[PDB]
């Protein structure tokens, strides 16, 4: 029923890159999803105490959220775009696994994921 420590967002010994694909993931992908009217439940780690979800972290072992992704992008945490893309997909998948079809939170994730898929379809060529 307790919250775990958050996912890692800083590690000075992890090698980093600044690339046009990662720039796109922040400037287009993250920004598009973040400003959406369904973003709010996804803008920070799931607070299982606040939301009375005592079994959430019993079930979900790789938590992920856009707050974490935002910090990772803004802090240059990643080596490549696929790392970041995986974080988004983990976020959506966690939601789908924990909840039931047609749940409000699932419909919200589905709408964000539709936008996500469109932007990723348009992922720029590597410079
Ligand atoms: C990503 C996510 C969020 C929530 N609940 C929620 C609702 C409103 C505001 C904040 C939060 C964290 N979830 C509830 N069950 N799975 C969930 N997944």
């Amino acid at each position: 029923s307790m919250n775990p420590p958050p996912p890692e967002t800083s590690n000075p010994n992890k090698p980093k890159r600044q690339t046009n694909q990662l720039q796109y993931l922040l400037r287009v992908v993250l920004k598009t999803l973040w400003k959406h009217q369904f973003a709010w439940p996804f803008q920070q780690p799931v607070d299982a105490v606040k939301l009375n979800l005592p079994d959430y972290y019993k079930i979900i072992k790789t938590p992920m959220d856009m707050g974490t992704i935002k910090k990772r992008l803004e802090n240059n945490y990643y080596w490549n775009a696929q790392e970041c893309i995986q974080d988004f997909n983990t976020m959506f998948t966690n939601c789908y696994i924990y909840n039931k079809p047609g749940d409000d939170i699932v419909l919200m994730a589905e709408a964000l994921e539709k936008l996500f898929l469109q932007k990723i379809n348009e992922l720029p060529t590597e410079e």
